[PDB]
């Protein structure tokens, strides 16, 4: 009803944890969308989304999102259709599906999104988690982002394999390291970002001559506290952002 | 004397760099590295009517000298080396010495020009002409001896370090790690306003683990391998702006 956790909705178990705020990243947004079909339709969705919470699920091949906006009956019935490819609401909920996207509107300040392969989640599914939530487990950070509203326009993700991510992010094929979780925070400079990054070493050490050249190809500080690895003041251009968010499913 | 002379022979054995330059399509290199130390113009004059500079540092009595072969007619050398510009001269054989603050500067035949640069410590003039006589004998590796002889075909600048540990920290701006290595081959060309180089350094018993190799070719945008106990970087590249300051640093 009103306490709702948009994290407990996306639900627990997934390899990718995502924050975004639309304000402040309106243009990072529209450069996602330039791909689809669909994207004059979802810049619609979008203009009255507030903030999206995100959960990637790899042995299910899926994404499931949950946006906080203004979602009224009048805006939702304009924007679907059969010739878009949806079929269909009903007790106060709009509910819509296509082939590899489910869509529905639970109450008028919250909408949800299941996109993948046939073995993504059903929608009553995460819709049950309105009334009886997941619990997972996310970094201080990550969790303060998440709640602190308009005051912070921060992107932030949360990748428990963080060595089979870190490849993408640093220009690399694919190597697989023996690192674990990255916590990645990113916050739009013009039509640049700017992160910061936090990556599990585990026990192995990262010896000074390694720390150097990372800060080389990345451009930026770089040091370690504790079992982590810490990069900070790095840069990306909105641009290269776009496709590596988009390379979780590719 | 005249017959034929060796320029390597001449600048002298011993050095801890050698260097050649051919001019064409160098000229703003060089001219970056001689405004790094010298503002007067004879020296860029003298440069414009040569075609090959051969040079060669000493470390310990911090001096360059060079050999120029070029084009030095009576007429032009007698409107350069002006007293008004602090050079004094004196005749003899019939050979004219031309002696500044730190640079000597001598013309012994219209084709060829000889400057001692640097410390007081610097060779004397007379002791590097004898050389035309009795020439030394320096070790080169084949391809920076290959340079030297090519001109007109290849544009390439040459340089062979004795010490590369401290070269290359310089050259790749990373920190001096300072575990000294062996010898180092530097050979570049001209794109532009930088220049592409493939450089072989000398290891030692030291080593170099993959993951290093890997992450020092995407620093330097550059293919490198190891071949033995030389490390091999193919296609670097370096501002004329950065290789003429790590260049010219070799003195004070």
């Amino acid at each position: 009803k009103a306490s709702v956790d948009p994290l407990g909705v996306v639900g627990s178990g997934a390899d990718v944890y995502l924050y975004f705020p639309v304000a402040g990243n309106e243009n990072l947004i529209s450069r996602i969308i330039e791909n689809h079909e669909s994207k004059a339709d979802i810049k619609k969705i979008v203009d009255r989304t507030t903030a999206v919470y995100g959960a990637f699920f790899a042995r299910s091949k899926e994404f499931r999102l949950f946006g906080s906006g203004s979602y009224p009956y009048a805006f939702t019935n304009l924007i679907f259709s059969r010739s878009d490819g949806w079929a269909s609401t009903e007790h106060g909920i709009t509910y819509y599906e296509s082939e590899h996207t489910d869509v529905s509107i639970p109450a008028p300040h919250f909408s949800c999104v299941i996109f993948g392969s046939s073995k993504r989640e059903r929608m009553s599914k995460m819709l049950s988690r309105l009334v009886n939530p997941d619990r997972p487990q996310l970094p201080p950070r990550f969790e303060k982002e998440c709640t602190s509203e308009g005051t912070s326009q921060t992107v932030a993700l949360y990748i428990k394999n963080g060595g089979h991510f870190i490849t993408k992010l640093l220009n690399f094929p694919q190597l697989n390291l023996p690192l674990g979780a990255m916590e990645l925070y990113l916050t739009a400079r013009r039509n640049e970002y700017l992160y910061t990054l936090s990556l599990q070493l585990g026990n192995a050490k990262i010896n000074f001559p390694i720390q150097f050249l990372i800060s080389r190809v990345l451009n930026a500080h770089i040091h370690v506290e504790g079992d982590r690895l810490i990069i900070e003041d790095g840069t990306i251009s909105a641009e290269r952002l776009a496709s590596v968010i988009s390379s979780l499913y590719s």
